C-alpha cells in the first residue's frame, strides 16, 4: 500500500505553491488529496517548501512527540505554512474548512531508512 513518505507527501506537500492565497485553499486542497473522501479530516497542514528542505528537518531539533515518543523534529527556522481546520458548519460529504496562512517552524515525526517524515505533528 502508499508508504509512509508518501502518505506524509500526499498530506501535507505543497511546494509548487510559496503560500495560500484564497481562503478556500483549503475546500481545494484538502479535496484533491483525498482527505475528504469518506470523512471530513478535521484537521490538516500544507508545507510550503520544497521537499528537501522538509526533509532536512529530521536532521535538526530532536524533541518529542506529543504521543510521548521521541522520534519528532522541530525545523530550526519558520517554513510558509498553511493550516486547515474544519469548521463549526461542516458536513459530510460538504466538508468547509478555514484557511490560516503562517509563516511558523514545524515539528513532524521522522522515521525510516531513508530517515524522513512521515507524520506532521504540530507547528510553533
Amino acid at each position: 500500500k502508499e508508504t509512509a513518505a508518501a502518505k506524509f507527501e500526499r498530506q501535507h506537500m505543497d511546494s509548487s505553491t510559496s503560500a495560500a492565497s484564497s481562503s478556500n485553499y483549503c475546500n481545494q486542497m484538502m479535496k484533491s488529496r483525498n482527505l475528504t473522501k469518506d470523512r471530513c479530516k478535521p484537521v490538516n497542514t500544507f508545507v510550503h517548501e520544497s521537499l528537501a528542505d522538509v526533509q532536512a528537518v529530521c536532521s535538526q531539533k530532536n524533541v518529542a512527540c506529543k504521543n510521548g515518543q521521541t522520534k519528532c523534529y522541530q525545523s530550526y527556522s519558520t517554513m510558509s505554512i498553511t493550516a486547515c481546520r474544519e469548521t463549526g458548519s461542516s458536513k459530510y460529504p460538504n466538508c468547509a474548512y478555514k484557511t490560516t496562512q503562517a509563516n511558523k517552524h514545524i515539528i513532524v515525526a521522522c522515521e525510516g531508512n531513508p530517515y524522513v517524515p512521515v507524520h506532521f505533528d504540530a507547528s510553533v
